[PDB]
């Protein structure tokens, strides 16, 4: 459970869309919990400017009462003393707006946004972000409208907690444009989440588990995350 080789920051956006608050007059634009019970594979490439890249694949799905997260992440390019390897990052979140779109051939969706990552002098770290989602079983899915997922997100510490972790609470709202599926109504009251991550960043080997609950109502996601 030692130190992270990256900073917990950069890793927010890879450890559960699903949990979104999709507002009543967009409900048939969610895609991720119209996926639901069989789940989603989502893919990123994010490219942190003037650095590395991360690569990852998670496979997104429900077992038993418990929506599972489970990412490969491969990091490639970094600078030993850039601000990820350098650990310069300040511990915190900014808002970002999450661009979704449809993707007909592949019955998803695809997104794109660029995270602005705080550093320790008063610089920004950008972290452009390529996504691509595709649902893992053969049912009808949602497939949306253009529109966006606005966030927010607040990062704590546990002062009972020896080792490196991370204590996260998050709002995801989306915005820009009965249930509409059977899959939304997974989602009705709270429920437990398991992240499991499997890291190679320039060869330094991590892992990180994370266990929580999410509530879609108001789109709310607490976790705690542990390198494990």
């Amino acid at each position: 459970g030692g130190k992270l080789p990256v900073p917990w920051p950069t890793l927010v956006t890879t450890l559960v869309q699903c949990f979104s608050r999709y507002p009543d007059h967009m409900k048939r634009h969610d895609f991720f919990k119209s996926a639901m019970p069989e789940g989603y594979v989502q893919e990123r490439t994010i490219s942190f400017k003037d650095d590395g890249k991360y690569k990852t694949r998670a496979v997104v799905k429900f077992e038993g009462d418990t929506l599972v997260n489970r990412i490969e992440l491969k990091g490639t390019d970094f600078k030993e003393d850039g601000n990820i390897l350098g650990h310069k990052l300040e511990y915190n979140f900014n808002s970002d707006n999450v661009y979704i779109t449809a993707d007909k051939q592949k019955n998803g969706i695809k997104a794109n946004f660029t995270v602005r990552h705080n550093v320790e002098d008063g610089s920004v770290q950008l972290a452009d972000h390529y996504q691509q989602n595709t649902p893992i079983g053969d049912g009808p899915v949602l497939l949306p409208d253009n529109h966006y997922l606005s966030t927010q997100t607040v990062l704590s510490k546990d002062p009972n907690e020896k080792r490196d972790h991370m204590v996260l609470l998050e709002f995801v709202t989306a915005a820009g444009i009965g249930s509409a599926s059977q899959g939304e109504e997974l989602f009705t009251g709270v429920v437990p989440i398991l992240v499991e991550l499997d890291g190679d960043v320039n060869g330094h080997k991590f892992s990180v588990r994370g266990e929580g609950e999410g509530d879609a109502t108001i789109g709310k996601l607490t976790l705690k995350f542990i390198s494990t």
